[PDB]
Order: C-alpha cells, then structure tokens, then sequence
C-alpha cells in the first residue's frame, strides 16, 4: 500500500474474479465435452458435477497451496499456477478440434483429460490460496480494520465473480457458437494476467529444524478449532440445495415477467448485498458499541445465525405441512428472504471472520498452508454432504425428496431439518468449547 | 463423620424425606380446604396448584435461608423452621374443627390462611436449604468422592421422599378419614424432629465490613453461570408437563392390569432407578477414564443431554405427525422410555453437579445462601414456564393443545417443541460462554 493501495486491491479483485470466471467456464467446457464424446462411463453427469469439482479442488487445495509457499515463494505461485491454467486453456483445443480427441484416445481421451482436471483444479486452488495471502499481507501493511474491510470486499469479490461467471459462460456457450465460448476463457485469463503483470511495481513481494517443530505446536492447537468447522461446512453446504429444493416444492410467484440453477445465484447475491451494507453500517457501530468481538466471538455468532437460519427454515417447514394438514399453494414464498438474508449473515460471519482468525495464526513461513487447509475445510464439507445427500437420496429417502416434487414419498423434509438443527447446535456447542479452550 | 457418617447420612435423607411427605400432604390439605369452605374466589384450581405453591416456596427461600445463615446459625435455622412447621400443623387443627374458621374469618379465614401458608413456605424452604448445607459439610469432612456420592443419594432421597409422599397423602386423605389425614404429617413431623434430636450428638455444629464486599465480587461473577440456568429450569419444568400431555395423547397399553398425574410419580421413579446405576457405575469409569469434568463440564454435558431429549421428543412429535397423515394410535408409547431416560440424565447431570458447583464458590459466611438462590433459580423457572404455559394456553393456543385431547386446535406441537429445542440450544450456547468466563 505505497501508493496505490486501492488500485492494488482492485487488481486482485479483478483478476480473482476473471480467475473464477475462467474456472467455471473452462470445468463446464470439459464435463460437457467428457458427457458427450465417448468416454465409456459418460461420468453419468450432467449438473451439479461443478460442485463436487469444486470440492476436489479444495481438496486438491492444502498440498499445491504447501508447495507454491514452500519451494516457489508466493509471486512466482501464482505466476507459475496461471501459467499452468494457460497450458490447460491451450490444452483446450484438443478439446475443441476433433484431432485432439483423435490422438488423445486413438491411442494410450480418459487419461489426457484427468490429467488436465489435475493439474486445473491444482492451479486454480494454488492462484486463489495465494491470491488470498497477497491480499492479505497488502492489507495488514496497511491495517487491521482495513484488513476486515479487504477481507468483506474479497469475499464479495468472490461473489460477483461467481455470478458474473455463471452468467457469462451460460449466454456466450449456448447463444452464439463454441469458438467464442472457447477465446472467452483464454481472454479473460489473458486479460486477468497482464492486469496482474501490470501490478507488479505496486505489488509488494516477500521471499520464501527447531521452529518447524514449534510448528507443528500451533498446528496442534489450532487445527481443533478448524475440524470442528466441517460439520458446520457440511450442514451448510446442503441446505445451500435444500432451500432451493424447498423453493421449487413451493409455487414460484409471477411479478415483473435455468430456474432450478437460479437459486443458486440467488444465494450469492444475497451476499452481494450483504457485504456492502454490512461493511458500511456493522463495523462502526461494532466499534463504537464495544462489542469486542475479537475475530472468535465473531465465528461463533455467525454459527450461531447459521443456527437460527436453521430454526427459521424448520419453522417454515412446519408452516408448509400445516397448510397441507388445513387441506399446492405458495406457503409463504415470500417469507424464505428472511431465511436466506440470515444464511447469509451467517456465512459473512463464518467466512470473513474465519479468515481473519486464520491469519491469526498466520506466522510467516506456511500462511498459505493455512489458507490451503482453511479452503480444504469448506472442500471436504461439501464432499462429504454431497455424499450424505446420495446417501439418504437413493437407499434412504430422506434425500428423495426430488422425485415426484416432494408428492408422495419418503421425504421426511422435518425429520431431516430437525435433525440438521441439532447437528448445528452440537458444532456451535464443539465450536464454543474448542474456541474456550483455545484462549487458554 | 465422626464414626456413624452412614447414620447422619440416613437421618438426613428420612428428616428431608419425611419433611417431603408433611409438605405435600399439609399444601393439599390446605388447599382443599380453601377451595371447600367459602374463600370468595376458591382460587379457581383443584389440581397442579402444589406445583406453583412449591415454586413460590422456593422463590422465598432465598430471603429466608439468608436470614436463617446470617441471624440464627446453622442448627438453631433447622431447629426454627421446624418449630415454625409445628406452628402451622397447630394451625391445622383449626383448619380440621369448624370453630376455628368461625373465629378466623368470623372476624378480621383468608388472612389466616396467607399468613400460614407464608409461613410454611418460609420454614420449608429454609430447612431445605440448611439441611443441604449440614449434609454438604459432613461429607466435605469426610470426602469429595464421598460428597459427590452424598449429593446423588441426597437427590434420590429428594425423588423418593416425593414418591412417598403422594402416594401416602392420596390413599390416607381418599381412603380412610380426615383425622387419620390430619394426624399422618403432624405424626412424620414429629417422628423426624426426633430423627434430627437423636441424631445431634453425631452431627458438627457450626457457629454462624471488607469481606462482605469482597463476596459481591464472588457474587458478581457466580451470578451468571446461575441466571443462565434459569431458561434451562424454564424448559425443564414445561417439558415436565408437555411429556405427560404427550402421554395423554397416545393409546395407554394394557399390561399387567389417579393416571393423569401418574407421569409425574413416572419421572421421579426414572431418577429413583437412575440415580443408584450411574453412582455405581459412571463414577468409576469417570474416574478410570480420565475425563476430567470439574463439576462444570458435568453441567454442560447434562444440558446437552436436556437438548439432546428434546431432539428425541421433536423426532417423536413428527413421527406421530406423520402417521396421521399416512392415514388414533399408541404412536410407539413405549418409544417414550428412552426420552424419559435421557431426560433423569439431564436432570441427574444438572442438579447434583449444580449443587456441587455451587459448594465450590460457597465460602462459608453465605452458603446456605447460594443454596437458598439455586433452587431459587429452579422456583422462578417453575414458575415462568407455568405463565408461559398459561398465556400460550387461553389465548395463544400453543398451550392449548390439551382441550379436545389436541384433535382440532391451534396445538401447533411440532413448531412449540422445535421452538423449544431452539431455546435450550441457545441456553447450552449461553451455559457454555459463561463457564468459559468463569474460569478466566
């Protein structure tokens, strides 16, 4: 932060979100393309596999993440993480000229395109860990309050990339034509890094026995503190479905003129709002009423909305099976914004804060290896309730909601609530306890 | 303990069971005869009228064991507040012969009868109160293991004492006569007062500025941890009702050849059994094992277990739901067993681990005090959950599932226990930050 701090962070918010961009529209190109060629198993996919993709790439996430910041530094990182997605992005036109398949597969397709998935889900994990550490390191340079208001506007950077990305790769590869739909990825993750290049003079670079050893005293101490957060992840990363899955069970309003995919957006403009307001408004008043919320308390309050969000979505459940027992309707569509607004209050306050406390616990010799690790957390819980969700879906039921929309089966949508609700207060109460004993 | 520890020991729990016994029988006896002779508005109540008359006795304990610990001692409190129990048994008499309630309300009945019924209270609740601190500081002298042991046998004298006492009360004042019924706890009061005056060569008397304010900063921050527990007590005494309602509404089994009031004798005969199994076999492996929980962490666990039985009893209340609408049935009446069973543990883990905590913060110029204030905590619970049920009852509905035996009606159990399960998570949350202050 010499001079030019927000231009600074403006560029690392650009290129973080044309890094997204890329990332959804490049896993989109390569799943459609694996579901349409041969490739014998045909993955037997066709949505939500961006999700699970995601989560390997999270989980893909803490051993990149350890080597980028051990034997590459942190500049050359994300320098040579992007040039790894360039080679993927050039890799891309084997995918696009049937030659390319012709000589993947027409001899030792299949192992071309995991390799290509690896080495994708490695650089994207490796560029957004980092990203993350030189964005924070800027903004502790400048300051800790600055640092919240960086780490809000990250996140909410993060957010419109999503959204942005999901929008722009869904009109460009099913309007127009395939050659477009394949410059788009390569030319914004060309744009994205001349804009990087660009800022390297304002860019402030850092370089790369007894102390790895004490290291492994704070890993110790505060690893507890972060397994305690993949059943929060978990819970959250399913009802991120569920609440759709509920919206569609109800009859979608018509006012002002892929809709089961919308949802999905929804949730993250609902952070796009947030973020703002919050930033605005939350922070001064948090300081000027001495609240000290000490980036723990802070965790444990958005858990603890996580845990009313819960509570509000239970009690619109038995709303809706009271309406079916009065004897299909709304029920009261217009009372999930509540619900949603504190799902995102509680994922603001888990994240934000959870990131802060994560550089906490920085010291500088593996800060991204916490971040790697952080990220793994969220990657984890979402394999791991997608998992439960298949689980309960095929042979259980309770995920089986979907079929015949929730009509006649064994759905058990406030079994399943109910029983996510005490999951999230046993993680609050874990949380609380860890969170105590790690003061001490 | 001296040489007979097990015979101050056993005539501790006969004089506070026997104490009990007189208490039920003598709250029944005068409220009967305040809703028989005129008393303008006959209270309006035939049945659960004990229930809050004991929480108004425990909301006077606090100022009564006070004044008892501060101005009489520890012997001569327990020595007065039978005496003034013998006072209002003479008092009976004139509720027995119709001469006295000519010359009560023949002049300046009603009055008579507050100021006996204040009375009663008062020295009920302050000979409980000092006959838990006489037990508490003969088995500190003995041992912590001993004391531990003593405060769950103390408890499970408490439970049997009840057990006997309605059912001693009910068969001689409905079977027999009226002057057997007058007799009876005029008759175990003595015998008990003989019991404490056999028993006083073996019992140890006690004798009774800046250290008084330096106990307000004790005060200051032992308070909390206790007010938090007053939503806990709340949730507990409406769930010690609404699991009786629950009851109600199932199809009774007929095995093995008043009912509406049998559940409550239920949930103290499930402490009754609990209580000898968990001495016998918790207390060694807890102390093999090592989990070291410091009268505090046994708290939180016993409330988690609260939580945890409101999360069977919701899971049960949908399971009811959804037979009704597969389309009355015992809806698996034994499958209350285990909710029954996981509740005595939450009541064993926060009641005799409360009193211990609360002997932990005691120093000895207030203890009978702090006892006095923590079954006030459970007094004013009683009695919030009682309002609560009232004001849902008439005109919230909520409460007023028990009319038409919860046919037709804005019942609205499974939204009233999820509310409920939200309450208690939040009490557990609170419970948790607070004893994380504590030790600070």
């Amino acid at each position: 932060p010499r001079r030019w701090r927000r231009a600074a962070g403006a560029a690392v918010l650009l290129v973080e979100m044309l890094e997204r961009a890329a990332f959804f529209g490049v896993t989109a190109n390569l799943v459609l393309y694996l579901n349409s060629t041969n490739f014998n198993w045909t993955g037997e996919q066709a949505t939500r596999a961006a999700l699970v993709f995601l989560g390997a790439s999270y989980l893909l996430a803490p051993v990149g993440g350890w080597l980028a910041d051990v034997y590459l530094g942190r500049y050359r990182a994300v320098a040579l993480s992007l040039l790894l997605y360039l080679a993927a992005s050039g890799l891309l036109p084997a995918t696009a000229f049937p030659d390319g398949r012709s000589s993947f597969c027409g001899e030792m397709c299949a192992p071309v395109l995991y390799a290509g998935l690896l080495l994708l889900g490695l650089a994207a994990s490796s560029v957004r860990s980092n990203l993350t550490s030189f964005g924070a390191d800027q903004v502790m340079d400048l300051g800790r309050d600055a640092t919240r208001r960086f780490f809000n506007w990250f996140y909410w950077s993060i957010n419109l990339g999503a959204v942005l990305s999901l929008l722009v790769v869904a009109f460009i590869q099913q309007n127009i034509s395939f050659l477009l739909g394949y410059s788009i990825p390569v030319g914004c993750v060309g744009l994205a890094f001349f804009i990087f290049l660009f800022a390297t003079p304002v860019f402030i670079t850092k370089p790369p026995p007894q102390e790895d050893i004490a290291n492994f005293q704070v890993l110790v101490k505060i690893l507890p503190v972060m397994v305690t957060l993949v059943p929060y992840w978990m819970v959250y990363f399913q009802m991120q479905s569920t609440y759709v899955l509920q919206g569609l069970h109800l009859h979608i309003p018509n006012i002002f003129p892929i809709p089961e995919a919308w949802l999905l957006l929804a949730n993250v403009v609902v952070v796009l709002i947030l973020v703002p307001l919050k930033d605005r408004l939350i922070d001064p008043l948090l300081l000027r009423c001495k609240l000290l919320p000490s980036a723990l308390q802070k965790m444990a309050l958005g858990m603890f909305f996580g845990f009313t969000s819960v509570i509000v979505a239970g009690v619109l459940e038995m709303e809706r099976l009271h309406y079916i027992h009065h004897n299909a309707a709304p029920l009261s569509i217009w009372w999930q914004i509540p619900q949603y607004l504190l799902i995102g209050i509680s994922e603001i306050f888990a994240s934000i804060p959870g990131l802060e406390f994560a550089y906490s616990e920085a010291p500088r010799s593996m800060q991204g290896a916490i971040m790697g690790i952080f990220f793994c957390l969220s990657g984890v819980g979402s394999l791991l309730g997608s998992s439960l969700v298949a689980l309960l879906s095929l042979p259980g039921g309770w995920l089986h909601c979907p079929k015949d929309f929730g009509n006649i089966n064994n759905c058990r949508m406030d079994l399943y609530f109910f029983l996510l609700a005490g999951i999230q207060a046993v993680t609050a109460l874990l949380f609380v306890w860890i969170a105590g004993r790690y003061e001490r």
